């Protein structure tokens, strides 16, 4: 009982934009302070404060864009209180332990993108910040003239002006960036977007705050009333297990818990799906893009931890939602064109956890590192008839997709959603001309929560696979249990 | 310069329902009278009141569903008068060129004349003029099989046991000729008449509600909104008429201008039906509901001297082209658009015969039906295609191809080519076969422009045999003539 | 009725009780209507109980449901209450309780509020208080 699948080598699709692979750091728990800022004179080596150990993870991996401030923050955020000479900046404490010195403000975020070589996306604060504001911001960040915002970031030590396309309007406005209405949003959006002004030769390319989960009507008044003056509009969707005030935990789940986990996942391919199908009775042409800036699992916090600091561990059952997602993203390549795990470091489905000066990469991590392969790749066409898996046969056994690479490299990326058993494969490789040879690489697990910790952090990680064979123009496969996997296929 | 197409043949996208070569016949002009209905003691040859040419001709094409009685007449029409004895019915004579509706053809003769051609019956019940009870009783008239007045009065009339019919129409054309309503409003009456048609017996109902006019993507939306639970299908009506309403143009002695503005125009079918079914996504998104394309096709102004009120129009190899790439555009969307009828059998628009007395013809269009009934039913197979461009500003594509695979595992490839100039050259390769495969041909074409059939010469334009291919291997590289509707029959093994 | 009241056509229960509409249904049931109006309006009489009869919105026209209360309660000369008095009632009855169509949300003709609304304010409007009878007219 093979599941099949037919790659049309010849036959592009469409193009994965690299920022399907993006990132979200809020400032929350331990994701900027720690996660990324330690400061200049910290003890962890780091590059102006940024450090190092995280830095050279993220440039292995690729980043393309990163999201900041937020998140719920953004939404409260004013940016002038993290500007200006770094020890003059707006402090606040809340013993309730929380500190915010502000010592990442603009400058580091914008030198932290530069050192990553990945795109800013800035949001701005409309629930609580004024129209003049996010136009201020935008021209200290882009103005290249004489005004009291450019000679101020001059002033602060940034000459020329910084270039930024992804720039939101606004955060969560349904719910903690001002419990709006969507047509009281579409209002405020309107008005806020017409004072974000291109300077010099940068292009903002302005994104509507979208939809929380299935709220297809916050889609259909945001389109309508709102669609000619945006470039983008987002979507949040997480997968949360089992009920909000018990979500269940990171490790030391049950099998229960994994089938729920992933169906609750793939749930994302319905969201994207309908939300998309709004976006086209409005743009036809797919000129916005469908932007998924949340999305991955949200667990309890590890047992003793700081629930308001959003801290969990990371497994293969993580790795195989980030796989199965990516490969949903991928499917909708001609709408969605970003999208942005949340979080980053230390909160949430990290890719990276650190304890001081130690880090670890996890599960995710290597996903979104063997995945990279995908970025601004052309998708091909693929057809597939595959096993199903789960309790009532409710899971497909196995996801697949295929991309080709700009120097005409072929990656299949496979994810077998099955624990207890492998998953044969054959695939047929059509509208080739040479022939091809294919190497392996592989990511599993012997436990259904393998996860890595900072005493062993290298229990889950990436090894050759080499459980296959490639006869003439057919390619079959043994996957590990619980696995994702990437093959490279070269020709002549 | 060829077009490249790819045909996997192993790789099913979905079925052609056999509906979308459906038909549609009103009470208007000659459709019915002298088109079909000639009464049984003519002297044009006829079975129980229906001309035998017609019948015969309709047979061969294999006709799948016949909507009748209307069109506008349809919110007109009060059933009750078309039935028992036949000089009791209602008779309508008005001398302003000259009009009878005697109501000699209804309900049991149209039943009838399903059973004849071996089609589906497709009814449009009066919403706009008619009342609630009027159109339950019409369904109870037709297929209830116990005692009722309705039912008893159907056994008077000659038919014991009931009928079966599924395609039943909820109002016609609502938003003009049926009442001019607001599509808010007509959504509250389609609710109220829909609920009192019943299932009767071991009948089903496939309640249609009137969909929009061109591009009234509002209408959709209301219909889908308020009232989606309550229907099987929606329909959507779109004429191509190539000048302006006040002056459509000819069918024949038409400009190479007209030859394009017409194809260009046929051709926006397919944003019509994209956009139309994308709001339909929105509210029924695993597809339950059917789009019903149930008008289409050409209207041009009448032929010189005959009355504008009867809509009789020629039928050239212009109309050929409209019908194949129409037909292809339904293929395309046949995972939503599962019925289609062009506009009208007989006599009238875009017909597949045109009579005069005893004498008949076959049309262009008629043999475009013909042809491509092989796709009757049909798998659709995956293709994909990068066509030369033609036309004044390369606005159109040169060639539109379909590929299908039929119940015996036979696969057709039917080709139009646009241009009128030259012939078209089309590489076509076959992906997915195990066998060899072998290759016949037929094809329909024109040395003029405006070619059509007359009843002293009608067989001007006809299928003919069509050899101009090769097939080396698993490519099969074609040379379309110009002005043509070709299909291509693949045998495997 | 119930979903029946929204399928009745009240003339079909009245008049020779021999000559009424029947409808037999085997898929066994049968209303041969010899139970209808003065059947109703008798069976009310014996319990001394009050009539409450539901008219036909869904599928009835405007005229049919005030005549239904005109046949009933109507004193004078017409075509209505010289039928009722043919068919052997010779003074009218009265009736309060008049339910103006019934179910009209599902089996009454699976209508929206506010569209039921206006069909209730057209159709009550051609109910009329006749000779001494007060209606007490029931929205659904
Ligand atoms: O990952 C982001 C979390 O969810 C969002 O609602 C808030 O920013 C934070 O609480
Ligand atoms: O197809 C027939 C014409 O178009 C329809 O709209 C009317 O019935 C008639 O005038
Ligand atoms: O008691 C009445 C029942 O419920 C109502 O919906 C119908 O009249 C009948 O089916």
């Amino acid at each position: 009982v093979a599941s099949r699948v037919v790659v049309n080598a010849d036959r592009v699709k469409g193009t994965i934009n690299r920022n399907i692979y993006g990132h979200f750091s809020e400032h929350l728990g331990r994701c900027i302070y720690e996660g990324l800022w330690v400061g200049e004179d910290s003890p962890i080596p780091n590059t102006n404060g940024i450090r190092n150990d995280v830095l050279e993870a993220l440039k292995q991996m690729k980043i393309p864009v990163l999201h900041w401030p937020g998140g719920c923050f953004a939404d409260e955020y004013h940016w002038k209180d993290g500007v200006g000479p770094r020890e003059k900046r707006k402090r606040m404490v809340n013993t309730h332990g929380v500190i915010e010195n502000n010592h990442f403000g603009t400058h580091e975020f914008m030198m932290l993108c530069e050192l990553l070589g990945c795109e800013p996306y800035i949001s701005g604060n409309v629930g609580s910040g004024t129209v003049q504001e996010m136009s201020e911001w935008v021209e200290y960040i882009t103005f290249d003239g004489e005004s009291p915002m450019a000679n101020w970031r001059r002033e602060n030590g940034r000459e020329k002006p910084w270039r930024i396309k992804y720039w939101g309007v606004g955060n969560e406005n349904w719910g903690c960036g001002g419990n709006m209405r969507a047509e009281y949003y579409a209002d405020l959006y309107r008005q806020f977007q017409t004072y974000l002004r291109n300077y010099g030769d940068n292009k903002l390319h302005k994104i509507a705050c979208g939809a929380w989960t299935a709220d297809y009507h916050w889609t259909e008044v945001l389109m309508k009333q709102a669609a000619p003056f945006m470039h983008g509009l987002s979507l949040h969707y997480y997968t949360v297990p089992g009920p909000w005030e018990k979500k269940g935990p990171a490790t030391g789940f049950t099998t229960d818990e994994w089938w729920v986990t992933l169906k609750k996942a793939l749930f994302m391919d319905e969201l994207v799906t309908k939300h998309s199908a709004i976006m086209d009775v409005y743009d036809p042409d797919k000129r916005i893009d469908l932007i998924v800036d949340e999305w991955g699992t949200w667990y309890d916090v590890e047992p003793g931890t700081n629930p308001g600091f959003l801290y969990q561990q990371n497994s293969i059952r993580d790795a195989l939602v980030a796989g199965a997602t990516l490969h949903i993203f991928h499917r909708h390549c001609d709408r969605v064109r970003m999208a942005n795990i949340a979080q980053l470091v230390n909160v949430m489905q990290s890719v990276i956890l650190t304890e001081g000066e130690r880090m670890l990469l996890t599960p995710t991590y290597h996903v979104f590192n063997m995945f990279k392969v995908h970025q601004d790749a052309e998708l091909l066409d693929t057809w597939e008839s595959v096993e199903r898996t789960g309790p009532e046969g409710e899971l497909p056994k196995v996801s697949v997709s295929a991309s080709r690479a700009a120097d005409g490299k072929i990656h299949i990326s496979l994810c077998n959603l099955d624990f207890e058993t492998g998953a044969s494969v054959d695939i047929e490789l059509r509208g080739l001309n040479g022939g091809v040879s294919a190497t392996g690489t592989t990511l599993t697990s012997g436990r259904i929560d393998g996860h890595n910790t900072f005493d062993e952090p290298e229990r889950v990680k990436p090894a050759p696979f080499r459980d296959f064979k490639l006869e003439g123009g057919h390619l079959n496969a043994s996957l590990p249990p619980m696995s994702v996997t990437v093959l490279e296929l070269t020709a002549g």
